[PDB]
Order: C-alpha cells, then sequence, then structure tokens
C-alpha cells in the first residue's frame, strides 16, 4: 500500500461527559442561548457554545454529550465551559468531570478512484447498496470502526475513539483491498 | 436557501443493461482488457474496459451492469464497445441493448459545516448511528435519493438517476435543514 497519498482528517469529535452533578435543565437552558427543552422531543438539552463552536447534549443526569468538536481541546474548553455556566448557577459537582472520547470521524482520501462495485465484489468484509446508502461500508474489527469508501477515493471513517485507530482503521481497509488487487 | 455554494458533481453513475443475449462468459472473458471472473463467488465477469475506464459485471443472461461510469457517454460507449467485441465472436443481437441508468452517485458540499449530532437531533426524518456508518442519511421520497451529510458539508447524493433530481434531492436537503434553522 502507498500511504503517502492517504490523508485522514479529524471532521467530528463527541465525547460523552459526566459533571456528576444532576441538573435542572430548565435551569440549564438559561446557560444556553436559544436552547429549548422539550422532553416529548428529546431528554435534554441542545446546548450551543459558540466557543469553541460544540453542541451539549446536556442530560439531567449531569450526563452530556459534546458534539460538533474538531479537537479534544474543544471537548476540554466545553466541559469547562460549562461546568463554568453551572456554577456560574448554583450546581456544585460531586465529581471531576469523567470526559471520554464517544466516537472520531475522520474524513479522508486513500489516493485513488475505486470502482465501488469491484470493491463490493472482490472486497470480502464490506457493505455496498449504492441506492440506499452510498459508498462501500467497510467495518473493521479491530479497532471497532467503520470506513465509508466513495469511488473517489474519499473515505470517512467513524467508530474510532483515536486517529491511531482511525488510521489503523484506513491501514486494515488499504490492506484489505490491496490483498485482493484493488490499489 | 442558498445554492450558489452547493457543488454538486456526478461520482459514478451504474446502468443496468440488457444485452437480450445470452452470453458464454467462458468467450467473452477475452473480450476484457482486464477481467475478474470467479464464477464460484460472482456469476458475472468484471469486465474492466480501459476506455471508458468503466467496469462491465458481464452476465451469462446478456445482462450487463456498467459501474465506475462518471458519464452517461462512458456508458453508452462501454455498452455499445461490449456489444462490438461480442457480435466479434459471433454474437448476435436480436434487440436493441436496453440501457437504464439505475443510480447516479453526486459528492458535494452544501457550503456549511454541520453539527450532524445536532441535525439529526433536529431534522424530523434523517438517520444518523456514527458508530454504525459516518455523517447523516438524508432520504428523499421524491425523486427517491439518499444525501449522506458529513459535518464537513460535504454530502454524496445516491439514489437519482438524473442529476436533476441528485440537485432537488440536494435541494430538499437544505430546504429542510434550513425549515429547522441548521442553515
Amino acid at each position: 500500500v502507498d500511504m503517502s497519498k492517504v490523508k485522514l482528517r479529524i471532521e467530528n469529535i463527541v465525547a460523552s461527559v459526566d459533571l456528576f452533578a444532576q441538573l435542572d435543565l430548565e435551569k440549564v437552558l438559561d446557560l444556553c442561548p436559544n436552547s429549548k427543552y422539550n422532553p416529548e422531543e428529546f431528554p435534554g438539552i441542545i446546548c450551543h457554545l459558540d466557543d469553541p463552536k460544540v453542541a451539549l447534549l446536556i442530560f439531567s443526569s449531569g450526563k452530556l454529550v459534546v458534539t460538533g468538536a474538531k479537537s479534544v481541546q474543544d471537548i476540554e474548553r466545553a466541559v469547562a465551559k460549562l461546568a463554568q455556566k453551572l456554577k456560574s448557577i448554583g450546581v456544585k459537582f460531586k465529581r471531576a468531570p469523567q470526559i471520554d472520547v464517544q466516537n472520531m470521524v475522520f474524513s479522508g482520501d486513500i489516493g485513488r478512484e475505486f470502482n465501488l462495485d469491484v470493491v463490493a465484489l472482490t472486497l470480502p468484509n464490506c457493505e455496498y447498496e449504492p441506492e440506499q446508502f452510498p459508498g462501500v461500508i467497510y467495518r473493521v474489527k479491530e479497532p471497532k470502526s467503520v470506513i465509508l469508501l466513495f469511488s473517489s477515493g474519499k473515505i470517512v471513517c467513524s467508530g474510532a475513539k483515536s486517529e491511531a485507530d482511525a488510521w489503523e482503521a484506513v491501514r486494515k481497509l488499504l490492506r484489505e483491498l490491496d490483498k485482493y488487487g484493488l490499489l
């Protein structure tokens, strides 16, 4: 495999956060501009931070989800800025926030165009039903991740909680494509 | 609303073709510049034409699948190219080849980054399972198409069989995003 043209760029990081502090979403709403709380729509509230541009799915449990983050820094700055705002309304947290990367999505380009039908016909563990979903879905077992391969050669890797794992996932795909004379 | 920043480019056109003449794939194989033929796994010959660079999945029924085409011209030429090759091996064709565009995949960009978690919580009907598949799936009923939206704003429209329908699909996606204040 010629990794030289393979690019992978973090597109998004979603982190599961635990503030360890039950929250009164009705109050939390105050901290979130234009945020609305409709429990019959979504049990939490979508808190939009402008800096970093992130949206937090804040739950009453104090557990939240940092979404729309481009970096681990966004997540950190977000959880912090949030907890700041929370104390600014009287929240005292039982513990330190348990921040965990839930998922990372990397968009990429493996370097070359592919005939998805051929890849799908050739490649053993891949899914391909273009009408229903564009691209060839390649699910990696280790690490658990999924690569969406497009005929353009652009790929989108998700499921991985680290860039290294994403890269390995991409490496495994290329390896598999290679193994099946698809590169 | 604003289609000025929406870029859509054909990525693939797949056509179903019925040469209406039974093909002896054993003989057909020599017609292919390159072919993958493993009858045991896949019944059709994976016929790689250099020009157009397209792969025809040639079945003995005379039905083909033109894959990896980026234009209707490619499709047309590949089918005529195969047809002529088949003629050169005594394949006579009673009927006119029936070529039907089965799918077009357009890659694109709607010119706005998105928070798919929010989009997904917000859009009335889209699919979003990032650990299972990257991007948000937005299915259009009319025209029946599927747009996969990425946080980058990059989209991949599939299912349409017309570029106009793809654009209209993308338009519907946008009109929807707009309706939900996601634009």
